[PDB]
């Protein structure tokens, strides 16, 4: 019965024999609690979009390889399945490679297990584990294509691989065959790219339909010009039609006019072109999956991306617009549409510091450390995301202050250095590669190194991270390392054993406690975590990992709460991992304290 | 263990041999649904108070003879186990009279199957009626009393006797020994009145606490005198003292100024008295629960009151400076109030006509109409609250108009009629005691007669209801009536056995709200834009009364944990005098729901 299908003579999409033209929006399913998925995609459906598109990380589902996450927040198929419950159509872009602003664009770290590897390339072994994932994750996407009575309509191949440099055309053939066998021969396959032939000459291959992507700043017709050279048969399609933009940390928050937006919306659908929002919610980078650019530039915690659905899923000033043209082509759901969930203040709430990192090395670490001669990586340290502390004994008096040196920029990314329990500042990667320290020959010298995200995007996607090069005292290269990978997920789950297994200050752990009532209907509430005095670190509510504040930098001072991680009658335990500075040494015990508020500050002056 | 006392000389209570003052606001359990219960009274908790003050409403909980309603929403005892839980004492109002804007002031009508008794008196039949249901309700109190480890620290006796006419000191002393039997000789009995000696008079007796009541007009210096030339020894107490006041149909919406209830708050508060705030929050008088005053008026459906706490539970600017004033004598607890409620407008849901009151009645009436040579009062048919349906035969023809009245003003309260089925207009008790009729000889004239809500205050509170005297046609007595009691609770859960002015007619009409939403069903507001008067459901659920034409309160409140996302949802609505249904334009039979009340429009 069910048939999608591109029609060459028609310059058109065939939907079961008729001709259909999508509207999507992208929501990543990663970047949003399931809690709230089904808020965001009716949201997404009372807009007017007929379609979502999403993107299927690679490390989000195999974080070590061959141990695979498919449930709770993890649950693709079951996104899928709601979306398709909504009446809504699927784009789904599976990778392997995502970019997306998003740690090492989706790929798994353990790749780079071999060092030499060649990533997005015929390379053997990067061969070898995309098709072992391919061969898990396409069978679940199977009876979810379109044909097989599922939402999934189109299915994209990589992502803008002619914007990277291998130009590897046999990496892209093995991903069509490998797509092909595990998905059949009617379910379309497509490409996206700049829109340019420069960037198409790489990233286009016969078979595969080749779409492009453009943001309000683009000429239309010199866009959908660049497409139709590879596809002079069938519908124009952007892919990607930006909503909004990135951010990094220390830059103002990027922002697009709503005017703009729905000017260029309007275009692109005048022309008949299919069209999908990237990003139509944003959402958030939990725990560590924010990726970086190169030269080295993080981005934050939230992925709000200025999109027509705000971080935590509210209608925005943009929406109603962008709903407002679409009206203009196609019917609109009739109905209320669900609102903005509503935010409360739960106030100041106290924190004591329990435990400096070096105090609780035995919970951190509980297999023990590794012994090298020189520093390894974290991936040769079976180390993929956080912090592992580095530690090595001074080889030589420094009562007066002595250099040390990472000589070749290789601190990846940020280390926290200290002395005997002396903090001693921070080395940088590109910005400060020497720090001067002090104290007695055979002295504790402790760096902990935060990986603050794998670039997703560019040549060097391959970023090791950790101590990736030699560090030198008064330069010569210091050797005999204890090198401490930390479970901190664990760890903090555990309050630190506590809770047993059934200017600078020392990185530290920092809880406090605070109380919501019972049989309340209207609480808990989604919040909004704020941190005065702070000044850069992790943060985790009953254990959920939130993500990264960095309040010294900005643009982002408040990081986003779902309210189901909150509980009522039992304590809500906030935990504070500070890195550099922590408010917390004077008598006044109300500075050592985080707020909650009920509005968002993403772009503060 | 536990005591609570008077101590006459430092003029206070002691609990537990300490100094006491009580910081009290009032809120009515049967006008909160339970649901909102604890949200209700934690946010009161919040406000500073260490007290809240209620009244057990009679029959609320006893509609018919030795039939008890104490379950979910009538579950008193819970209500009180969950104050005390939250760490507040509680003041019992048990009435047995409470008057309180309340259906016959909480009395029930069934008290009025004896034509001739004296409520509020020592008549015999009364005293066997209210004697048999303390013997129900002070037993479930006993437990929770403070002695007995429960959060009950003073009853009231009766409920502003100094203000009836009877002025029965029999009466009184038979409810002193009653309450003493039942509660036993510690607890703090008392009553209360207006703050004046011609109010204390017939209010006060020995053996009972004497505490008054009083508003933000009053001087208080003199307020307490009264209470002093009464009691001149123990704690100063304003049992009542009116954070607003209230409504009418008809009336502009009663409000008393925050910075008037701080000022007068504060100076009671400074005098080391005790004080409840009447009310803290209001809520709403569901179904047929209002009352009315003499000259016959009704109150509406909303009890916001102009209370510190909304309709629907809202912190008000009125809500943060009373707990600022309390501050100043109490440190209130730390942390957030739980907020007001979320609000949403679901927008406009279109109705159809499902059918008239006249075609229902098979579903309305199952046992038969009641045949009468002239007409019965509906306690004579054995019906409280809602609508009876009066049906005769015009004796003569009508061609030209004739006057149909009522003579001694006896359409009790508002009657709808039709000859033949085609509407005539509107009999209203105190107002429109003729209206003229046309038809044919032998035609069907009809008239639906609908209970406003009983008198809860003054002598008039024996309030029968229905057509209490004789109709006129041409100045001759209609007789021969069948008279049809009508089940409208049951016919509108049943969707009616189907699982210028227009006929009454239920309309209905269906709204969908989507489920795995977190923040969804949320409170609203329903509104009858083109309505006139009528009464609404939603899933069956008397929302109440809703009158546009009249106001001032527009909007009804519509709690949250009624509506659900399983199935869909149905309103139906009892539409009396005029419904824009007829149009060529079915988008017009509709109602609108809104995220804002309407209550005080002019
Ligand atoms: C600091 C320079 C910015 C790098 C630009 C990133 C590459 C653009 N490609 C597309 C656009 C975005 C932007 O949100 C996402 O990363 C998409 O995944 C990518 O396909
Ligand atoms: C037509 C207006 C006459 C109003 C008379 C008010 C009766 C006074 N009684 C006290 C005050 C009020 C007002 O909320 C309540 O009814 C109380 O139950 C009552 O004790
Ligand atoms: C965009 O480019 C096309 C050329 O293909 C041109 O016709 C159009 O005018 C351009 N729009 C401008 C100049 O804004
Ligand atoms: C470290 O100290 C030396 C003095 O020996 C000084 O020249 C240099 O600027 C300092 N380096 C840093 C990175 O502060
Ligand atoms: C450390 O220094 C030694 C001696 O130069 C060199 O052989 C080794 O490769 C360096 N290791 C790293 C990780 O930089
Ligand atoms: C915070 O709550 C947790 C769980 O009860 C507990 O283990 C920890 O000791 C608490 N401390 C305080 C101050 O409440
Ligand atoms: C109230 O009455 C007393 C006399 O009893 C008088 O002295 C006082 O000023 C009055 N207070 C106010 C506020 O009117
Ligand atoms: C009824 O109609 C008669 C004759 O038209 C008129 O005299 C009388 O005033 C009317 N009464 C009312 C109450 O309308
Ligand atoms: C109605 O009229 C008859 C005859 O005068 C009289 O007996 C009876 O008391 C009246 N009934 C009522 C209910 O007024
Ligand atoms: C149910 O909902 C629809 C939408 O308003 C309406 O057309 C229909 O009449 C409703 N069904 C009923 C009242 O049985
Ligand atoms: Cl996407
Ligand atoms: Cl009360």
């Amino acid at each position: 019965q069910r048939m999608f299908e591109i029609d060459y003579s028609r310059d058109s999409f065939l939907k079961d024999g008729q001709p259909f033209r999508y509207i999507s929006g992208s929501i990543h399913y990663s970047r949003v609690p399931r809690f709230y998925w089904k808020d965001r995609l009716l949201k997404m459906k009372m807009a007017g979009l007929n379609a979502i598109q999403t993107y299927v990380p690679w490390n989000f589902h195999e974080p070590w390889p061959g141990q695979y996450q498919f449930s709770e927040d993890h649950d693709v198929e079951y996104f899928l399945r709601l979306a398709h419950e909504l009446g809504l159509l699927v784009i789904l872009r599976p990778g392997p490679y995502i970019c997306a602003e998003w740690e090492m664009g989706g790929l798994p770290a353990w790749l780079l297990e071999k060092e030499s590897i060649l990533l997005r390339s015929s390379d053997p072994d990067y061969l070898a584990a995309v098709d072992k994932w391919l061969g898990v994750l396409l069978p679940k996407m199977k009876p979810l294509l379109y044909q097989n009575g599922g939402p999934v309509i189109t299915v994209q191949v990589e992502n803008e691989y002619g914007s990277y440099f291998a130009c590897d055309f046999d990496y892209l053939r093995f991903l069509q065959k490998r797509f092909r066998h595990h998905l059949g021969d009617d379910v379309v396959l497509f490409t996206t790219d700049g829109a340019h032939k420069t960037f198409l000459k790489c990233g286009a291959l016969q078979g595969l339909y080749t779409t492009v992507d453009f943001g309000t700043g683009s000429n239309i017709t010199d866009a959908f010009l660049s497409q139709r050279k590879c596809e002079p048969k069938g519908p124009l399609i952007n892919s990607e039609f930006y909503t909004g933009w990135l951010d990094h940390w220390g830059q103002p928050h990027s922002t697009i006019k709503t005017e703009a937006v729905a000017s260029s919306l309007y275009d692109i659908l005048a022309r008949g072109a299919s069209v999908n929002l990237y990003m139509f919610i944003g959402g958030t980078n939990f725990a560590y999956w924010n990726g970086a650019n190169s030269p080295y530039a993080a981005q934050p915690t939230s992925y709000d991306y200025d999109a027509p659905l705000s971080e935590a899923g509210d209608l925005t000033e943009k929406y109603f617009a962008l709903r407002n043209i679409i009206q203009k082509f196609e019917k609109v759901p009739e109905g209320p549409i669900p609102p903005s969930t509503p935010k409360f203040a739960y106030g100041k709430v106290t924190l004591e510091k329990l435990k400096t990192v070096g105090a609780a090395l035995d919970i951190l670490c509980p297999s023990g450390p590794i012994k090298s001669l020189y520093p390894l990586t974290f991936i040769q340290v079976k180390q993929h995301y956080g912090f592992v502390l580095y530690r090595t004994t001074l080889p030589q008096d420094c009562s007066n202050p002595a250099p040390l040196s990472s000589p070749l920029n290789g601190v990846h990314d940020r280390a926290y250095v200290a002395v005997d329990g002396i903090p001693q500042g921070v080395l940088e990667r590109n910005n400060v590669i020497t720090l001067n320290i002090t104290g007695k020959a055979g002295a504790t010298l402790d760096l902990l190194v935060e990986n603050m995200g794998r670039v997703n995007y560019g040549a060097y996607i391959n970023d090791f991270k950790g101590l990736v090069s030699n560090l030198t005292l008064s330069s010569n290269i210091l050797t005999d390392w204890t090198i401490f990978p930390l479970d901190t997920e664990d760890a903090v789950r555990s309050h630190l054993g506590g809770w047993g297994h059934r200017n600078y200050t020392l990185p530290a752990f920092y809880m406090g406690n605070f109380s919501i009532p019972s049989g309340i209907p209207d609480l808990p509430q989604d919040t909004f975590i704020q941190f005065p005095g702070w000044t850069k670190g992790q943060v985790w509510i009953n254990g959920f990992n939130l993500g990264r504040y960095w309040p010294a930098r900005g643009p982002q001072l408040t990081l986003f709460v779902p309210q189901h991680i909150l509980m009522t009658s039992a304590p809500n335990t906030i935990t504070v991992l500070e890195l550099e500075w922590a408010p917390c040494s004077s008598d006044d015990p109300e500075l050592c304290a985080v707020t909650f508020v009920d509005r968002p500050v993403i772009g503060s002056s």
